[PDB]
């Protein structure tokens, strides 16, 4: 037993991470088939970042201005193009370690694994969640842009995220693998507000079920609630509203524990109104909302 | 920036995880060169677990009683032997994905990455620490025995742990890759007490430096302490004693922040005596002790 924040095995993704250097900037790229994907602001100087015309900047770039490197292998760029915010660098060599993959755009509240890399070399792996305000709380230093987020579906690598920027809060923002940013953000160095962040309610309940599965039951109360009355408490504490879909998703967790979703919501109502009173849940003194119901079921079966 | 619990890339280890089935038991094995390493109690029935004579049990086993499987490949066992608590199954095929590796026995307080597997297939990756009482807090279901812990040193995979058992506490215990158990534990299903667990003090200080690097400074006080006076507070709260070696190890973190180790210990003294008063440090309402000074420096450079 035991419950830990767990990331997918990164082996299939490590063989796709390359180094991309354009002039003075070095970051990471994703090498699938014969294209290297990377954030388009690799072509920007520190001055260009303030107000870039990416179409004009890319025009002044030739193929030889991009030094792509996969370990010791050096990949020829035979062309370059732009897909909304990502630079697609066509190379003369197909990646022999290219896995079976898809490009997916995940929903707020869903989780994924990030393979943090620096100068094209993988550094570490950790699990993240797409916050309701379309940011993520990760660990990205200078040189980590281009690192990708992914899920492993059956026998398929589903790329969902590529890191671009850091927020004044300390949270991070990026795009899908088609270059479309998650959230209202644009790749320009200017003031941009992230939305008020809320707590993923269905994730908290899935995490409370994980605690019940692992023996932690002190928060279970013998009261129940309604979807309306709970959602009144939820919006007071900036918890995102619970729907009947969320109840159905938690079905496998409620069936395993024999505790209905509306029963668990009464326990969560008490925890929000009274706090934890000095106790812990799964070794945490705070409510955790970065485990999807799938993540919990994945770690219990 | 940002600070997250991070595990090493698992690609080099995934290509070594195989399935080991002996009679009715299925668990994981480690396929290096031409040997498969796995916990020796794979040969035990549920009845043998209570009081096993592993020498007598292994004698009744032939080579054909071990079904080893690497995905679809089926590996011939051409011999079997015992190295203290691990079964070494010699196979007729050398693993072509064998990386450069060593077998190391880590110290209490050090961390490593666990590649959790089930039926020989990798499931997830997460970071763990060898507690002072030689247990670990991981996520191991039925079928996870045989999963290994490892560090990646420069260009070398240092295997340090193989999972064997679960404790009544919910914590886990295992051996090094030479079959020697961490802690006083034996591979027998009988009452065995783990030692009183203590908090890794040098790890807490490294985690407090990480918070200072990432902007969290509310706990810094303008007092300092001595190594003696702090160790008096440390033993009261079951914190393991701080030595001059621990001070020297934190050198890179104290130099980056300009905050001496004895200064940070006065902040930790206040946090233990007064609690957190409702605030958080790096998004946690509890003191974290599973980040080594190396882990923090690794995530900041
Ligand atoms: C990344 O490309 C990288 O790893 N580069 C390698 C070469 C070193 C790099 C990583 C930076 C954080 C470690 N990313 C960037 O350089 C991006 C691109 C330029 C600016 N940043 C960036 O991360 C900015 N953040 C930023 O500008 N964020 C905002 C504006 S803001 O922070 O509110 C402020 C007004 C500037 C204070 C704009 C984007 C949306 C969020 C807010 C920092 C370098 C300041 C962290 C691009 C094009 C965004
Ligand atoms: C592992 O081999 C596996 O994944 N097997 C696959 C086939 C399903 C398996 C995992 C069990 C937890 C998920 N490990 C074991 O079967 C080991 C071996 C037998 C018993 N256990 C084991 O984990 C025991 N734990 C246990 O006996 N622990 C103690 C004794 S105790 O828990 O205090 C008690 C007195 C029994 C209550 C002995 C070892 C040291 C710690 C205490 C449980 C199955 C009960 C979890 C071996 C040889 C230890």
């Amino acid at each position: 037993s035991g419950f830990r924040k767990m990331a997918f095995p990164s082996g299939k993704v490590e063989g796709c991470m390359v180094q991309v250097t354009c002039g003075t900037t070095t970051l990471n790229g994703l090498w699938l088939d014969d294209v290297v994907y990377c954030p388009r602001h690799v072509i920007c100087t520190s001055e260009d970042m303030l107000n870039p015309n990416y179409e004009d900047l890319l025009i002044r770039k030739s193929n030889h201005n991009f030094l792509v490197q996969a370990g010791n292998v050096q990949l020829r760029v035979i062309g370059h193009s732009m897909q909304n915010c990502v630079l697609k660098l066509k190379v003369d060599t197909a990646n022999p370690k290219t896995p079976k993959y898809k490009f997916v755009r995940i929903q707020p509240g869903q989780t994924f694994s990030v393979l943090a890399c620096y100068n094209g070399s993988p550094s570490g792996v950790y699990q993240c969640a797409m916050r309701p305000n379309f940011t993520i709380k990760g660990s990205f230093l200078n040189g980590s842009c281009g690192s990708v987020g992914f899920n492993i579906d059956y026998d398929c690598v589903s790329f969902c995220y590529m890191h671009h920027m850091e927020l004044p809060t300390g949270v991070h923002a990026g795009t899908d693998l088609e270059g479309n940013f998650y959230g209202p953000f644009v790749d320009r160095q200017t003031a941009q507000a992230a939305g008020t962040d809320t707590t993923i309610t269905v994730n908290v309940l899935a995490w409370l079920y994980a605690a019940v599965i692992n023996g932690d039951r002190w928060f279970l109360n013998r009261f129940t609630t309604t979807l309306n009355d709970f959602n009144l408490v939820a919006m007071k504490y900036n918890y995102e509203p619970l729907t009947q879909d969320h109840v159905d998703i938690l079905g496998p967790l409620s069936a395993q524990t024999g505790i209905a979703v509306l029963d668990m919501c009464a326990s969560l109502k008490e925890l929000l109104q009274n706090g934890m009173n000095g106790r812990t849940i799964l070794g945490s003194a705070l409510l955790e909302d970065e485990f999807t119901p799938f993540d919990v079921v994945r770690q219990c079966s």
